[PDB]
């Protein structure tokens, strides 16, 4: 499996499923984890919808919101929960960074999506039964 490609499927389907084509965007995990997003976004919508009007998004301040709330999210420790809202609010950011004018940032946010995964979520997912798990458990 491919933490990039994970990433890089994934916002190319959340920015196309709001209108927007991202230009820089095996098969069972893509649809498991757009379909577990999809089911914590219907979940948790008022959480969604509150954590984009919070965010106050500039290329300035983006790194620093992105890795706070990052932090914060896996705090307490990781499981497969907190990874599909990881996927899910690293779609807030990108769609809210096309909403305010700043499309570039949707690549950035995707390096440091996939910079997470690979240096402090690698361990746990591959202890933890890989992807492979993860669809077994949800797909
Ligand atoms: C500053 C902040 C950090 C503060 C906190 C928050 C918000 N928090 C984030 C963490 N959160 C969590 C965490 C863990 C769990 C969980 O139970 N974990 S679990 O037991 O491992 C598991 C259980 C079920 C499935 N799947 C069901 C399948 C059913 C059949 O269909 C396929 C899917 C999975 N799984 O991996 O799919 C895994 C969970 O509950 C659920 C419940 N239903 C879910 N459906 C999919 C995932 C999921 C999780 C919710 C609560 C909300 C902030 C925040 C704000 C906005 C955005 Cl945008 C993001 C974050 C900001
Ligand atoms: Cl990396």
């Amino acid at each position: 499996y491919d933490n990039r490609e994970i990433v890089m499927k994934y916002i190319h389907y959340k920015l196309s499923q709001r209108g927007y084509e991202w230009d820089a965007g095996s098969e069972v995990v893509h649809l498991t984890l757009r379909q577990a997003v999809d089911d914590f976004s219907r979940r948790y919508r008022r959480d969604f919808a509150e954590m984009s009007s919070q965010l106050h998004l500039t290329p300035f301040t983006a790194r620093g919101r992105f890795a706070t709330v990052v932090e914060e999210l896996f705090r307490d420790g990781v499981n497969w929960g907190r990874i599909v809202a990881f996927f899910e609010f690293g779609g807030v950011m990108c769609v809210e960074s096309v909403n305010r004018e700043m499309s570039p940032l949707v690549d950035n946010i995707a390096l440091w999506m996939t910079e997470y995964l690979n240096r402090h979520l690698h361990t746990w997912i591959q202890d933890n039964g890989g992807w492979d798990a993860f669809v077994e458990l949800y797909g």
